[PDB]
């Protein structure tokens, strides 16, 4: 959860594995849970008029470092001292605990930033039918999922982002006595953690952050939302 929303306070979302050359107006969908890249946007038009809408290009925003920290633990005892009916044990003995932590730290030095007037986008837009032909849009004018275009996108040369993952349940069971002569008595214990740390320090521009602005063709009424 961190890992991909660090960067929700400044309003921006997350591009993991944060790469090269993806520029604003590249319209991307996220359906069945995942986000995609779709190419450029003027091969949603059927007619795309003229040029598509100028890019800003080359923008400071003084760079942003930081980390976020979370962590979930927690432990149920059961006791059962009597046959209250269920069975007959003399002492039954149930401990689950499980406890996680993830924590994300980011940073990013050197940071431009270039971006596209979502009004800009609508006027190259207007008055412009959805092309059906492809089936990659078939599924979103059906509403499979949802489509975004990106407008503005943040970059940096020199910046890195490790995160860490952790989870740990332990559960003990002891079940004694029984009608049948039998002790019973099991522990179960499992754990998982897992590090990814991904850095840059050359002298090409990586983008790691972009806006989204939701557009939605819906049997082809186009329209423009903001996407939280």
């Amino acid at each position: 959860d961190p890992a991909i929303t660090y960067l929700k306070r400044l309003g921006y979302n997350v591009v993991r594995l944060p790469r090269e050359g993806i520029q604003p107006l590249h319209l991307l969908g996220q359906q069945r849970g995942t986000v995609e890249y779709l190419g450029s946007l003027e091969k949603l038009i059927t007619q795309p008029p003229s040029e598509p809408p100028a890019i800003t290009r080359d923008q400071a925003a003084a760079g942003i470092n930081g980390q976020k920290t979370e962590n979930l633990s927690f432990s149920i005892g059961i006791n059962i001292l009597k046959s209250v009916l269920a069975q007959f044990g003399a002492g039954a003995g149930i401990e689950a605990q499980y406890n996680q932590a993830r924590k994300v730290r980011f940073e990013f030095s050197n940071v431009l930033a270039d971006s596209v007037e979502p009004l800009a986008v609508g006027q190259f837009l207007k008055m412009a039918e959805v092309d059906a032909d492809n089936p990659v849009l078939k599924q979103y004018v059906l509403g499979n999922g949802r489509l975004y275009v990106i407008t503005q996108v943040i970059k940096s040369n020199e910046f890195t982002v490790a995160a860490e993952k952790s989870g740990g349940g332990s559960i003990q069971l002891d079940v004694p006595e029984i009608q049948k002569v039998v002790g019973g008595k099991l522990k179960v214990e499992a754990s998982v953690s897992s590090q990814s740390t991904v850095t840059y320090k050359g002298e090409k521009q990586l983008v790691f952050g972009f806006k989204c602005f939701e557009i939605g063709v819906k049997n082809g009424e186009i329209t423009l939302f903001a996407s939280q």
